[PDB]
């Protein structure tokens, strides 16, 4: 009743500009006790998500909407235009005649989600520079269930006001009362004492007289509590590239934009506008629950089939040709009836059309000639995956457990993942969204947050300028190393520093560290994911909202992954791999140099040359199996067979590590230690399902087959039983006990044994590894050791083409090539390619691997060098090329490099020849 609500205000995702953290909000809106809070943020809705659920979860009552950017004409019309005099720049259209802002809400779902994609169209289709915009006409078309106001100084209506325009500013007020109706247009009013809002307060509630229309006091609050208005006046200069010193730049006046107190904000309004702060409360009253919108909808895309099917049928279908195709002197014993039971599962838990799905993204990769993997994750285990080529290992002879990959007694959704040729995820992406819809396909966004390195970066440029380089260089080099690509949290300093000691002496450098903490995980910008892809089997403008990546056109979710599988919306990762980027590079070369055509998926995995390049520990390139004390282990180890490659991918890591399993199992392996039994008791019953790893515990996929066979389990409830002896929590773990003693006492074992068992189990739980990744990863380490092994030179030359121009990495392999006799020829005009080239015995370097050399140059390099060349002399090769400023750029590089040596002329002489041929 004499309490308040801030409609107006800027969460960490108004980027660059809101400093308001959502968590941080929320409490400081609880302690105020005030019932409710809007989000407004600058030109999108990436917070929503975010804000809702933890707003709900808080039981503060969210209102939601979007501080737009407006065109001050069409937002399809790029012209930038303005309304008064340049003696009036400052007051005139934002963004120099770009945009205007406007405080839009949601009073319902359905205005809501037409916010949503009022917000996509700004981004689809009203883009100017940064900027995200709508039109009139556009939020005409999408107005039912939202409130706006007259806005912030930048809107409009005050624009006009301060350009001296008042029959316009009436005539807007007007056009947008008359959008939105009557009862959603507010009189936005707001107070930092500033005389640009001063000027415009008698014209302002002229209007609102003249119109009829309530006032609104907001705050357009871009920071939670009054000590934060620092942090937000060096956020800003991050945003503008400009120094703290530096009295020119953009900056907000004084601080009095952060979240004020129902008294504080009822005390400069209640005797100036009566009616104002009220007004707040009777819009958070009328604002409804959004929670339909959050409401959990199966929105998987439907594959289509062929008529008189449905998804199961042609799953069943699909599965047999496949099963028809992997065995084609019909399939081994045993393997329909796993087909069946799977087909079963899937049915019964509505997933066919995933696996449709990504069957049909790896049948047109392979259509297309784009390698993929021998697949990661638990999906190995699936005889179903492997039939549909989904997979390439086939679970039977690896044992692997279909129950671990989708387990029939718990609901939850299985992760079905691509990975091929990293060189080739835009043509996956792009066949996605033409097979299921552009409108119905986008890729993932990432929020960049402020880490703490860039921080302190960050926090010099505001400082010092262009020359705060130089202390930034300094603070940023007293760092400890990384772990490994992580920073330490910079609040952590308050620890193997000295650079601590660096603060505590400079005073420079404590305010430098003081305005970083002010800075970090604060959100820099949005990004695009790696692989995560979004698809929906609606319009995903009907469920979140998107933006167009400007760059490219590409359209991407506004919310995370885990916001969009929140409420149904399927998520694929598109990995790419660069490892697989050389394997077909190696087998490429092994066509063109030996003219062998090499087919991966039909070496034997028993390959002596193979294993005995493993027991050299020459692994340096072999996919997972380089590493130094690795390297160690498989010399240690003798690896024999595949299994063996499996294990260590498993055994080479902290936990097998720290109990020593990793030596052990090498150890007893090559009769150098007894295999010590569990307990006396276990001896036995174990024997054969640790056998494989010389009686260790290595796979998760062992922790079932035990808790099955020793304690009568499913493999379900093992399944089950393995993930919470992996969670640890007190109340789960003692019914677990419970269950599982008791069905080890019901097959008869001691206390003791019981106790041997669970005591082994529970710690190893935590790290155990699941084994269809260790097989997937296997087989690619395997591949890779085959290469290196069977074709030295054409496996090197694919991995130093990956190395790129970058001298240090491949000094690394060229060391490597050295130790192998492989010789290593120079960079070439006439005999290199774009790529390193096997030939014959030899590795010819690459042209893109020297410095301002790429594919788009080499290529007409090697075109002409086809259709006339080779290269006689260095004036021949003038001859022979074009007239272009950049095309002498390059030519510069290849001389230095010495691509020209092969001529037979001194370098010196070639660059004054290239510059008198220039001009
Ligand atoms: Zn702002
Ligand atoms: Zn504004
Ligand atoms: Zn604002």
């Amino acid at each position: 009743g004499s309490s308040f609500v801030h409609l107006h205000n800027h969460t960490e995702y108004s980027m660059l500009d809101g400093a308001a953290k959502i968590t941080p909000m929320l409490a400081e809106v609880e302690r105020l006790g005030m019932p409710a809070v809007g989000m407004t943020d600058h030109g999108n809705m990436f917070g929503a998500s975010e804000f809702y659920n933890s707003a709900t979860k808080a039981g503060i009552k969210p209102i939601i909407g979007v501080e737009a950017y407006i065109a001050p004409g069409s937002r399809f019309d790029t012209r930038r235009i303005l309304w008064g005099d340049p003696s009036q720049k400052a007051d005139d259209v934002s963004g120099s005649g770009s945009y205007t802002h406007l405080t839009m809400m949601a009073e319902n779902a359905t205005g809501l989600r037409n916010l949503f994609k009022l917000s996509s169209h700004a981004s689809f289709e009203g883009q100017l520079s940064k900027w995200s915009r709508m039109d009139a006409e556009l939020i005409a078309e999408h107005a039912e269930g939202i409130i706006i106001t007259t806005g912030c100084p930048s809107g409009e209506v005050q624009t006009r006001l301060r350009l001296g325009q008042d029959r316009e500013a009436l005539e807007a007020a007007a056009k947008w009362r008359e959008i939105v109706g009557p009862d959603n247009y507010f009189l936005e009013l707001m107070d930092h004492g500033l005389t640009i809002e001063r000027r415009v307060r008698d014209g302002l509630l002229e209007i609102g007289r003249a119109l009829n229309i309530p006032p609104l006091a907001t705050n357009d609050c871009h920071y939670v509590t009054r000590d934060a208005a620092h942090n937000h006046e060096a956020l800003l200069c991050v945003q503008t590239g400009k120094t703290l010193s530096d009295p020119n730049r953009f900056k907000f006046d004084g601080d009095g934009y952060y979240l004020k107190s129902a008294a504080e904000m009822r005390q400069i309004w209640d005797d100036e506008v009566p009616g104002a702060c009220d007004s707040t409360l009777l819009i958070a009253e009328r604002v409804q629950s959004y929670a339909d919108v959050w409401t959990p909808r199966d929105r998987m895309p439907v594959f289509p089939v062929p008529d008189g099917h449905d998804q199961a049928s042609w799953l069943r279908h699909e599965v047999d040709a496949g099963l028809r195709r992997r065995f084609p002197a019909g399939p081994p014993d045993g393997y329909r009836e796993r087909a069946a039971y799977e087909i079963d599962v899937i049915c019964s838990k509505g997933f066919p059309s995933y696996f449709l799905i990504v069957a049909d993204l790896i049948s047109y990769a392979r259509s297309a000639g784009i390698r993929v993997g021998p697949g990661r994750g638990s999906a190995a285990g699936s005889l179903v995956a492997y039939a549909l080529g989904i997979t390439d290992i086939d679970p039977i002879p690896h044992g692997l457990l279909f129950e671990r990959f989708l387990n029939p007694e718990r609901t939850s959704m299985p992760d079905i993942d691509i990975d091929f040729d990293d060189r080739r995820r835009g043509e996956m992406v792009r066949y996605a969204a033409d097979k299921w819809g552009h409108d119905r396909v986008a890729q993932v966004i990432t929020f960049g947050t402020i880490k703490t390195k860039a921080a302190l970066k960050d926090s010099a440029r505001i400082h010092y300028g262009q020359p705060g380089f130089a202390i930034a260089d300094r603070i940023t080099k007293a760092l400890p190393p990384a772990i490994m690509a992580k920073d330490i949290p910079l609040s952590g300093i308050t620890e193997a520093a000295e650079v601590r000691g660096l603060i505590e002496t400079d005073p420079d450098v404590r305010t430098i560290y003081q305005t970083a903490r002010g800075l970090e995980g604060l959100i820099r910008n949005a990004g695009v994911h790696a692989c995560a892809v979004i698809m929906s089997s609606e319009p995903l403008t009907e469920a979140i909202p998107l933006w167009k990546r400007p760059q490219d056109g590409a359209i991407i979710t506004g919310w995370d992954y885990p916001a969009c599988e929140a409420i149904g919306l399927l998520k694929m990762d598109f990995l790419g791999l660069r490892n697989l980027t050389i394997i077909g590079d190696a087998i490429d070369n092994v066509r063109a140099n030996r003219g062998i055509d090499l087919d991966l998926e039909s070496v034997p995995l028993d390959d002596k040359a193979t294993y005995e390049l493993l027991g050299r520990g020459d692994t340096l390139g072999v996919f997972q199996l380089d590493g130094g004390p690795m390297r160690d282990l498989l010399r240690r180890m003798q690896p024999t067979g595949f299994e063996d490659v499996v294990a260590v991918i498993a055994l080479y890591r902290p936990g097998p590590m720290g109990m020593n399993a990793h030596n052990d199992y090498a150890d007893r392996k090559n009769n150098r230690q007894a295999i010590k039994p569990i307990h006396p008791e276990l001896e036995e019953p174990l024997r054969e399902i640790l056998a494989e790893t010389y009686g260790l515990i290595v796979y998760q996929e062992q922790i079932m087959r035990i808790a099955q066979k020793v304690a009568s389990y499913s493999l379900a409830r093992a399944d089950i039983l393995r993930k919470a002896m992996g969670k640890k929590k007190r109340e789960v773990l003692e019914k677990e006990f419970e269950g599982f003693s008791d069905g080890m006492q019901a097959n008869g074992f001691s206390p003791a044994a019981i106790k041997a068992l669970w005591d082994t189990i529970l710690p190893f739980a935590d790290y155990a590894f699941n084994k269809s990744h260790a097989a997937g990863y296997g087989m690619v380490s395997y591949w890779t050791a085959y290469l290196k092994a069977n074709y030295p030179a054409e496996y090197m030359a694919g991995l130093l083409t990956s190395v790129g121009d970058d001298k240090d990495k491949a000094a690394v392999y060229l060391a490597d090539c050295r130790k192998l006799g492989i010789t290593v020829l120079p960079p070439d005009v006439n005999e290199s390619g774009l790529n390193f080239a096997s030939v014959g015995q030899d590795i010819r370097y690459g042209l893109g691997a020297v410095r301002n050399v790429g594919a788009n140059v080499v290529g007409s390099l090697l075109q002409t060098r086809n259709d006339k060349g080779k290269f006689t002399d260095f004036s021949d090769y003038l001859n022979k090329i074009d007239i272009s400023a950049c095309n002498k750029k390059v030519t510069e590089s290849l001389i230095k490099a010495g691509a020209f040596d092969s001529l037979g002329h001194a370098r010196k002489g070639l660059f004054l020849v290239h510059s008198d041929a220039v001009d």
